[PDB]
């Protein structure tokens, strides 16, 4: 069974903290990867309610497995805070435009 499920893009907990890892990794370091500079600033226009405190911080999930590293991000994205806590997994997918819905 799947821990997220965005569309039909299948992730396990392992998964999401694969990637959370790097993107935070990269956050400390000042440093940005792809075309549209990730990971960057989630301003949490859709209103979700995350357990979690602000700021928040989007980073690609890809469902290949591997690490984002450019390219195309695809429409999955993890978000994660200032403290390295997972606020939740989203996903351009079902959603109009640019929005995101979360993954159940
Ligand atoms: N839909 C949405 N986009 C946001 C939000 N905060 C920042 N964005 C950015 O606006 C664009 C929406 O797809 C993306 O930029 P990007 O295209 O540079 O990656 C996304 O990162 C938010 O809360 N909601
Ligand atoms: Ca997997």
């Amino acid at each position: 069974a799947c821990d997220y499920t965005c569309g039909s893009n299948c992730y396990s907990s392992s998964d999401v903290s694969t990637a959370q890892a790097a993107g935070y990794k990269l956050h400390e370091d000042g440093e940005t990867v792809g075309s549209n500079s990730y990971p960057h600033k989630y301003n949490n226009y859709e209103g979700f309610d995350f357990s979690v405190s602000s700021p928040y911080y989007e980073w690609p999930i890809l469902s290949s497995g591997d690490v984002y590293s450019g390219g195309s991000p695809g429409a999955d994205r993890v978000v994660f805070n200032e403290n390295n806590q997972l606020a939740g997994v989203i996903t351009h997918t079902g959603a109009s435009g640019n929005n995101f819905v979360e993954c159940t």
